[PDB]
RNA sequence: CAGCAGCAGCCCGCCGCCG
RNA sequence: CAGCAGCAGCCCGCCGCCG
């Protein structure tokens, strides 16, 4: 499987997690969780950000609308598919959902979500 | 029952809405479909939108931060309830959705969505 | 635009068990 | 952070019937 992602996952581990907890609050976890699903196959992924332009720089360049589409163009045919963008930081879920016929402007409409959401005041 | 909402709803009738597909295009509808869910309870409008400023502005006030905490601290007690806002127009809808204690940073990103949506180009 | 139904998926809230 | 399960809701795609 082709993934939409540019950038692997990063989840904690189930330590680095806790040791995480131990240290720190909802409002300053370890990063954010992202998916992109095209039909019934879901790609997701876990990212570190830290609130810094740096960092919100980097995880903005995990997906691209040309990454997204050579991923879904592989689970294109006659019919329409599902396409839906999810992502979920500091207690709030963004999702952006419709047909594969709006892709172009559903990865439009994510990436202004994420890049809202990233930014959301304390 | 309180509804988040200032503006009535305006639905088409089945009539009207054949009417406007006769002489329009899913790129071009009456208006759009918004509705604010608090548990179980779901508030639904349909508003006309003709991509104009005047229209912007107009549907912009159809809720408010605070119209929506008084609609939904109707709902509220000790346990956190699931608090969702969404959003469809021209094919693509966004869900901005999470617990009621972050419903001022659900109501924030809810507002973006709809103005970032409703401003989406050709 | 509205309503009912089938198939599939995602997201949210509560809650249990578990690495 | 991960996995399994229960309760409830929302959203999306396909599809039928219907005002």
């Amino acid at each position: 499987m082709t993934s939409p992602f540019k950038l692997p996952d990063e989840s904690p581990s189930w330590t680095e997690w806790r040791l995480h907890n131990d240290e720190t609050n909802q409002d300053n976890p370890l990063g954010f969780k992202e998916s992109w699903g095209f039909g019934k196959v879901v790609f997701k992924r876990y990212l570190r950000y830290d609130r810094t332009e740096a960092s919100l720089h980097r995880v903005l360049g995990s997906w691209t609308g040309d990454s997204v589409n050579y991923a879904a163009s592989r689970f294109f045919g006659f019919d329409q598919i599902g396409c839906t963008y999810s992502i979920r930081f500091r207690g709030v879920s963004i999702t952006v959902s419709g047909g594969s016929r709006t892709l172009q402007h559903l990865c439009e409409m994510a990436i202004r979500s994420k890049q809202e959401l990233l930014q959301l005041a304390p």
